[PDB]
């Protein structure tokens, strides 16, 4: 179900990435260090656990889940959210929760090309990422 998001993506697109940082309150200094920033991310499965980095030259973050099961994050900005991620459409969703705040990151593939689109208030960004080999 979830196998062809596995691997290690590069990001070679990104649009509205400040706007959407800038709706979860980070500063400009790290707006502005993320904005140049290319991370990497690494998704692995272990039977029904998957593991999710993110690593760059600013920040890494790591994530551990079972799809369908909430658990604890405290994401690359310090925010500390309940969350969840599960297939749907073919999409892996992964909804946050916080102060009664939510943020929804969703993850397509179209023509082999991993599609990271980030909603919080009104901002949308959209991240493309390539496969490493
Ligand atoms: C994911 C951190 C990776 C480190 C890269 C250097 C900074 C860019 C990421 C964000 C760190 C700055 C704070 C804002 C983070 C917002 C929430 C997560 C968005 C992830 C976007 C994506 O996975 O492409």
């Amino acid at each position: 179900m979830v196998d062809a998001f596995l691997g290690t993506w590069k990001l070679v697109d990104s649009k509205n990435f400040d706007d959407y940082m800038k709706s979860l309150g980070v500063g400009f200094a790290t707006r502005q260090v993320a904005s140049m920033t290319k991370p990497t991310t690494i998704i692995e499965k272990n039977g029904d656990i998957l593991t999710l980095k993110t690593h760059s030259t600013f920040k890494n973050t790591e994530i551990s889940f079972k799809l369908g099961v909430e658990f604890d994050e405290t994401t690359a900005d310090d925010r500390k959210v309940k969350s969840i991620v599960t297939l749907d459409g073919g999409k892996l969703v992964h909804l946050q929760k916080w102060d009664g705040q939510e943020t929804t990151l969703v993850r397509e593939l179209i023509d082999g090309k991993l599609i990271l689109t980030l909603t919080h208030g009104t901002a949308v960004c959209t991240r493309t990422y390539e496969k490493e080999a």
